[PDB]
């Protein structure tokens, strides 16, 4: 383990990091530890731990005050520092933030892009980074984006896999499951939300916003369309109703309008996920706190802005003398965010600049999780320099897919179909004119195969028909046509593959990245745990 | 190496990366709709299938080293 990490040490003194430049290691201080004042409290995990799920419903409809669910785990970095932050920050903080904030509803500490980036970039295993919070953090009611039936992937995958991932992260420390579909499609969702059921924990169906409700020249999703599909969401005994707003396109008027629509339609609490980039995400927490809503998401404030999360620290003060306050310790969460401020300094170089935000995000509606993830695409393929060039493709790109849900997998697919425009050039009427000797990305292909399920109002037909030439297309749910992975077999490949008899966590994730999973293992043969090290060092050696 | 813009004899891919594997042989019968050889970028993938019905004379890029956009993977009579 020693000749693992001296050969890791001088593999990164020599030859630098991979994707950043080979800058001199910068010393840094210790960063701040919190000075708290403890109190001991009753949280939403002890009552999912002693009276259920059902009891968390009830404790959350009972509060007056808006629950908060912190996203500096997962979103706001993702957001920010392109998913990069690493497990030993977040276990230098992880018992202060469990202790310091007993009032938080939730952490968002899991899924989304953490799954794949902590694998292929941080080469340590997310199942090992669940372990190590869940053990620093036994009163924190734990929360995971789950993408329905893409899981964590981009893909679907079928049922019994789906069902297996729930069943082992729920066993590994996963309370809350957020799940949505990127298309909105219940059929993609039911499943999720009876295996998350069937487990004991917490089933988050959410409803994906994108357009904008109080603007009668876009009719697609409207208000009538969000009500309907918060019935049928409640139908399906999902206990929490989720509002995702990935690319912050809920304006506040539209905002206490759809939470008041929302509350006398289903009798599920709501959980609003909205994200700060247009610079309206505190005064839209505002106006469904006003309109009722139960949960907010909230990022630490040196995590916060930008593509992330509104501040915890600005919600409490933003709501300080209204009818309904934050339940939030605003001293200790100041604290805690001294230790994320000079942990941020190590992430500088996967600092995003965003310094602005921008109301143009109303017209191009990228997520933002996805906003420094298409700028690097774009870098990689050399149109870096062209970001807004390719904003406006994605627009346009949108258009022509029917104006379609943006969020992962179905933003990936309109990235990818941008990028690849404007690399060859492409206009609307010329893939419409030269679509059949062109050869369309593999994530664009599968999307209009229905991969990622059926779009409302469907495909367009004359695009689809030029993007898939041969290729087979189905309407209906993409798990149905998905063979059933047998764990018994995959489990006797895998232990040839990595040497050893892995665990189910270990099998799931072979399922789900079966090449990243193979290249993690076999750094993990070369270079040991190197989570282990701080991230300076993990950085630049 | 530089694959021509033009006509679809040359192909060529679309982002950089690299080639992870070329199903096809060199020189051999390729049916219109067929995948031949992936390209790739950081978390893309992209097979590239028959432009047409024809046939290849000669191969340019071999298995896993590195490719650039626009650059000459197959030329198919
Ligand atoms: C790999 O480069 C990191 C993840 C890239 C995809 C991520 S997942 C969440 C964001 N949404 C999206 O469509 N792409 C982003
Ligand atoms: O990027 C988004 O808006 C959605 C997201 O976080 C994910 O599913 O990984
Ligand atoms: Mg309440
Ligand atoms: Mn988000």
């Amino acid at each position: 383990r020693g000749t693992k990490t001296l050969h890791y040490l001088s593999m990164i003194t020599v030859n630098g990091f991979p994707g950043i430049e080979n800058t001199e290691k910068r010393h840094f201080e210790e960063p701040r530890q919190p000075l708290l004042n403890l109190e001991k409290k009753k949280t939403a995990k002890n009552i999912l731990d002693e009276q259920g799920a059902d009891a968390v419903v009830d404790y959350v409809k009972n509060t007056k005050e808006v629950l908060l669910t912190d996203t500096t785990l997962r979103d706001a970095h993702q957001s920010l520092l392109a998913t990069r932050l690493r497990l030993q920050d977040m276990k230098g903080i992880a018992q202060a933030i469990d202790q310091g904030l007993p009032e938080l509803f939730s952490a968002e500490m899991w899924g989304g892009a953490t799954f794949d980036v902590a694998y292929r970039f941080l080469n340590e295993s997310p199942w090992y980074r669940l372990r190590k919070l869940r053990k620093l953090m036994p009163n924190t009611m734990f929360q995971m984006l789950f993408r329905g039936s893409n899981a964590v992937g981009y893909q679907n995958y079928p049922d019994n896999v789906i069902e297996e991932f729930i069943r082992v992260a729920a066993h590994e420390g996963i309370d809350v499951f957020r799940i949505f579909d990127s298309l909105n499609w219940l059929p993609q969702m039911e499943k999720s939300i009876q295996a998350v059921r069937d487990n004991g924990k917490i089933a988050e169906a959410t409803i994906c916003y994108t357009g904008d409700i109080l603007d009668p020249s876009r009719p697609k999703y409207n208000i009538q369309y969000y009500k309907d599909l918060a019935k049928e969401l409640e139908a399906t005994g999902a206990h929490i109703l989720a509002v995702k707003d990935m690319a912050g396109l809920l304006k506040p008027q539209a905002a206490y309008r759809l939470i008041s629509e929302l509350k006398d339609t289903v009798d599920l609490p709501i959980h609003l996920h909205t994200h700060d980039t247009s610079g309206n995400g505190i005064i839209t927490y505002s106006g469904a706190t006003q309109a009722g809503v139960d949960i907010i998401d909230v990022a630490t404030a040196s995590l916060a802005g930008g593509t992330s999360q509104p501040s915890m620290q600005s919600i409490y003060y933003a709501l300080e003398h209204g009818p309904r306050h934050a339940s939030i310790n605003v001293k200790n969460a100041e604290q805690i965010d001294h230790y994320w401020e000079d942990v941020r300094k190590y992430y500088a170089p996967f600092e995003a600049g965003i310094t602005s935000p921008q109301t143009e995000v109303y017209m191009h509606e990228m997520p933002g999780g996805q906003y420094t993830n298409l700028k690097s695409q774009a870098a990689a393929v050399g149109l870096g320099h062209r970001f807004d060039e390719i904003k406006q493709m994605y627009r346009k790109v949108n258009m022509m897919f029917g104006d379609i849900i943006k969020v992962t997998p179905s933003s990936k697919v309109v990235g990818d179909m941008a990028l690849f425009m404007i690399q060859n050039d492409l206009t609307e009427e010329d893939v419409y004119a030269r679509g059949n000797e062109l050869n369309f990305p593999e994530s664009v292909v599968s999307f209009f195969r229905g991969d990622l399920g059926q779009p409302v109002g469907g495909f367009p037909e004359k695009l689809q028909k030029i993007i898939v030439k041969d290729k087979a297309v189905i309407t209906d749910r993409p798990g149905l046509h998905a063979e059933k992975v047998d764990f018994e077999t995959v489990k006797a490949d895998l232990e040839q593959k990595i040497g050893y008899e892995p665990g189910d966590h270990e099998v799931i994730s072979y399922i789900m990245y079966p090449q990243v999973f193979l290249d993690y293992q076999k750094m993990q043969r070369e270079f040991g745990a190197v989570t282990l090290l701080d991230t300076p060092t993990f950085l630049h050696g």
